[PDB]
């Protein structure tokens, strides 16, 4: 009805990461009730960016994910009016990452609002060093709590000279008016850059997303 089988949208990212300020553009487009959606991101003012893009790509959309019929689409339902996400990101190394977002529908396509802050992660760390490739798939804790739904997720990082780089993400998505939660379940993730110029100032990544009620 309000979410079509093919649906674009529009993203916003301002941010600051170890002190350095930045904001990114993009649009996506994919296909919600198969769980799949590309996005096209460019940095639009502080770059080339000096830190890893990994820590950004989760950032650019849980409308796209593929439910079975007996697990309610919360955010799928909260449309129209959509909803809000609030994430923290707690790195192995001490960094944190924390993230606020607004999710709306404007003339049949999303748009999204995303704030970030970064801090606290170490000069010669992976992150400020560049030294990730991209992350493993994952399974999503999904969980109703307070009136909302929420989502933990240990995202692995992988790292150029070989192991992983870790993270401990707490999510918190909670629709703009009262809609029905779903029973915990679990959400399989898989996430990869597709593509990019030489200083990630021009870059793509594709999404696979699905609940489940096992991991």
């Amino acid at each position: 009805a309000i979410i079509k089988e093919f649906m674009r949208f529009k993203v916003h990212m301002e941010g600051s990461v170890n002190g350095h300020e930045f904001e990114i553009e993009g649009e996506g487009e994919g296909r919600p009730y198969e769980g799949t959606q590309t996005a096209k991101l460019k940095v639009t003012k502080g770059g080339p960016l000096p830190f890893a893009w990994d820590i950004l790509s989760l950032q650019f959309s849980k409308a796209y994910v593929k439910h079975p019929a007996d697990i309610p689409d919360y955010l799928k339902l909260s449309f129209p009016e959509g909803f809000k996400w609030e994430r923290v990101m707690n790195f192995e190394d001490g960094g944190v990452v924390t993230v606020t977002q607004d999710s709306s529908l404007q003339d049949g396509e999303f748009i999204y609002k995303v704030k970030l802050h970064g801090t606290n992660f170490p000069s010669d760390g992976p992150v400020m060093q560049k030294k990730t490739m991209g992350s493993e798939a994952s399974s999503e804790r999904m969980y109703p709590e307070d009136g909302a739904l929420k989502g933990e997720v240990k995202v692995r990082f992988k790292l150029k000279d070989g192991g992983h780089y870790v993270a401990e993400v707490k999510t918190t998505y909670k629709a703009k008016k009262p809609v029905q939660l779903p029973g915990a379940y679990y959400a399989n993730i898989k996430m990869d850059i597709t593509s990019h110029n030489e200083d990630y100032t021009i870059v793509e990544q594709y999404e696979r997303c699905e609940g489940r009620h096992s991991t």
